[PDB]
DNA sequence: TATGTACAACCGAACGTTCCATAGCTATTATATACACAGCGTGCT
């Protein structure tokens, strides 16, 4: 009904390697590594092809983000994983889940936030002098939604790319019968 | 009769400080979105 389809911006996803690494030795010979015990337990890395980021804990578990596809994710999370190899430490791709998508989209018109906000009162949260955005928690699939007034809606909590676009389409009849003017 | 001698009667407890045990908050990364606020820098007068 609606004819478009959210666009997904990133995508949190986990792997392990089952080995215990020494994060110092990493940050020194790796190329772009940023490792700085005092404020976080990680070593920050980035890489340019896929454009994500790697924390890379002490404890063998990275947690790449950034990367805008499924598929795109599991390449980065592989190259990460092979300079951790080229590094000398014992580092095997395993178990990749992805546990957090993000996606936004338009729906091409201004929605009276203040309507969802009353209609919808058990699911929304409108405090506009906080955030700008109305707060919608969709109960199935369980994704919350952020919803503002010049009609663009964020799409956060997905752990498929399915469950990000069956909200999209469950959410688009409230919102247009919210249509200012 | 007189004098001796003898006998009978008339400290607690209130508050403060240190020591285990469990659970929860804090910080960091990425991304879309948008508002308000606090800065910095450049032209104008």
């Amino acid at each position: 009904t609606s004819g478009i389809v959210p666009t997904l911006q990133n995508i949190v996803a986990t792997v392990t390697l089952g080995c215990r690494l020494d994060l110092k030795t990493v940050a020194l010979h790796a190329r772009n590594a940023e490792y700085n015990p005092k404020r976080f337990a990680a070593v920050i890395m980035r890489i340019r092809e896929p454009k994500t980021t790697a924390l890379i804990f002490a404890s063998g578990k990275m947690v790449v983000t950034g990367a805008k596809s499924e598929d795109d994710s599991k390449l980065a999370s592989r190259k990460y994983a092979r300079i951790i190899q080229k590094i000398g430490f014992a580092a095997k791709f395993t178990d990749f889940k992805i546990q957090n998508i993000v996606g936004s989209c338009d729906v091409k018109f201004p929605i009276r936030l203040e309507g969802l906000a009353f209609s919808h009162g058990t699911f929304s949260s409108y405090e506009p002098e906080l955030f700008p955005g109305l707060i919608y928690r969709m109960v199935k699939p369980k994704i919350v939604l952020l919803i503002f007034v010049s009609g663009k809606i964020v799409l956060t909590g997905a752990k498929q790319r399915e469950e990000i676009y069956q909200a999209f389409e469950a959410i688009y009849p409230v919102l247009s019968e919210f249509r200012k003017m």
